[PDB]
This record gives C-alpha cells, sequence and structure tokens, in this order.
C-alpha cells in the first residue's frame, strides 16, 4: 500500500484533486437535494433536522469556497515554493487554510451531534437514513482529506 | 494509505522514483562493499559466495542501467503519452521495459537458490548474515517496485 510520505508536493497535490475535491463537489450535487426534502418534509415534526440542514448548507459552501482557493490561488503558490520561487504569506496561505479546516472540523463535530452520532429513529424511513450513513460517509472522507493536507502536505512546505 | 486510481501517470512515476529508485540506489552504494567482503573473505572455501558476488553485480548494474533508462528516457515517454503527444513506440517501450524486468526477476530467483533462500549457515557469522538479511529485504523491495510498475503504472497507458 502506497505511503503518501514520498509524493512530493505536486503530487500530492494532484492526488487531493483527484480523490478529495473532485468527488467532493459531485458529492454536494447529490447529496443536497436529500438533505433539503428531509427537511422539508419531516423538520416541521422535528426542529433539529431543520437545525442540520442549514448547518449543512454553511458546510457545503465553506468548503466549496474553500476547496476552489486551494485549487485556484494556494496550491500553486505551494508548487511555486517547492520549486525555489520566492514565496511570501506562505505561513499566511498555511495559517488561514488550517483556520478553514478548524471551522470545517467544528461542523462536522455539530452535524454529528445534531443526529445523534448519525443514529436515525425508529420513526426514519427512507429518505432520512440515506441522508444519515451518507453524511457519515461524507464526515469520514472529509476527515482523511483535511488529514492528509494538515500533516502531510502542509509539513512538506513548513 | 493511497489508493493508485487517484495518482495520474505522472504523479505515481513521481512516487515510484522517491519509493523504489533512489532508494535502491542508496542501498546498492551501501551493501555493495559487503559483498565483496564476504566473497572475498569465504568465497576460496566457499565458491557459491563468489558465484553470488558475480550475479549480484550483474543484477545491482542490470538494475542501474535499466533504471537510468527509465528515468531518463522511457518514463517521460509514458507521461507525454498520458498527455495526448504523439509517441509511437510506446509499445516497443512498454515491452522492453517489461523484458528488463523478467530478467532481473531471474537473477534474484538465482541470488535465492545460491543462498537456499537467504538462511546463513550456522557457522556463519557477522558480515555473512548481514548481506543475507540485506539481499532478502532487496528482494522483497524489487518484487513490490516490478509489481507497481508492471501492473499498476503499465496499465494506465496501455
Ligand atoms: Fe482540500
Ligand atoms: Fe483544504
Ligand atoms: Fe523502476
Ligand atoms: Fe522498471
Ligand atoms: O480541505
Ligand atoms: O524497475
Amino acid at each position: 500500500s502506497l505511503n503518501p510520505k514520498f509524493l512530493n508536493v505536486s503530487s500530492l497535490i494532484q492526488y487531493i484533486q483527484s480523490a478529495y475535491h473532485e468527488p467532493l463537489r459531485e458529492e454536494f450535487k447529490n447529496l443536497t437535494p436529500y438533505v433539503t426534502k428531509l427537511s422539508k418534509v419531516h423538520g416541521p415534526n422535528h426542529p433539529y433536522l431543520v437545525e442540520l440542514k442549514e448547518t449543512y448548507d454553511t458546510f457545503k459552501n465553506g468548503m466549496l469556497e474553500h476547496m476552489q482557493k486551494e485549487d485556484d490561488v494556494d496550491f500553486p503558490k505551494l508548487i511555486k515554493y517547492e520549486q525555489g520561487e520566492v514565496v511570501d504569506d506562505i505561513n499566511t496561505v498555511i495559517d488561514d487554510l488550517v483556520s478553514d479546516h478548524i471551522a470545517t472540523g467544528e461542523l462536522l463535530v455539530k452535524m454529528s451531534e445534531l443526529t445523534s452520532s448519525y443514529e436515525p429513529p425508529i420513526e426514519a424511513a427512507g429518505t432520512w437514513r440515506l441522508v444519515y450513513q451518507r453524511l457519515k460517509a461524507l464526515e469520514v472522507l472529509t476527515h482523511e482529506h483535511v488529514h492528509l493536507e494538515n500533516h502531510v502536505l502542509f509539513k512538506k512546505v513548513s
């Protein structure tokens, strides 16, 4: 099995973008209608599901803006720094990306708290259980993703 | 641990170069003196150690020339073929690389036969036991190396 420590900065970035950023965008497109439906249908009975929709939307919009910043501005800066060019704001860039990750992590903590980890009541059927499983999988994937960035990619440039 | 289907050709090549090629060159530099000393001290009364020295040398020079060919000429062609440019000898390239790996593999089975699968005789000590340990691990390392190229890297482009 392949050890990410041997990748250099630009391969680690290509890997992140293929394994994490693009599947994340696609899962967001696919999953948001279901979160919205769950809120619309059972939110009146259960107000924590409306809070879940809004926390999920905030989580999603933050992640999309964060991945666009990484793809368009900041990952290219890490690559330039690895090649020997002068990059000021390199620790500014790293610190803002770490701040973004910490915020995303606390939103995941909140979503999981809202759903009692991701345990659906016996009242739940179909769309409800789908949303819970997908949100749990999105949390696992996001944890792996930001751990790769924080403890491998950023350590190679700091 | 990485999933190779998200590494493109360029990144997987960089991976192989950091994880196998450069460590293998370092290990050849460090291990050769010990092989030469084992054959010089114990070779006279144990001629299979002299045969082992000559087989190891052949295996090692073939590996070094083969990795040079991949790094300087053939891996860049795999990357160009991934990137759409015309590389009308790609299959020739892959066939010669596969044939090289076969030849190396057979040199390894020979080295293993000479050493009874790298288990030292009782009367061996020190340098003799060191050489068998290091050769055993270098065979393990080389099989992984060759399997990654043959069955992951070369299948991305053929
Ligand atoms: Fe990211
Ligand atoms: Fe990130
Ligand atoms: Fe190789
Ligand atoms: Fe090779
Ligand atoms: O991220
Ligand atoms: O190789």
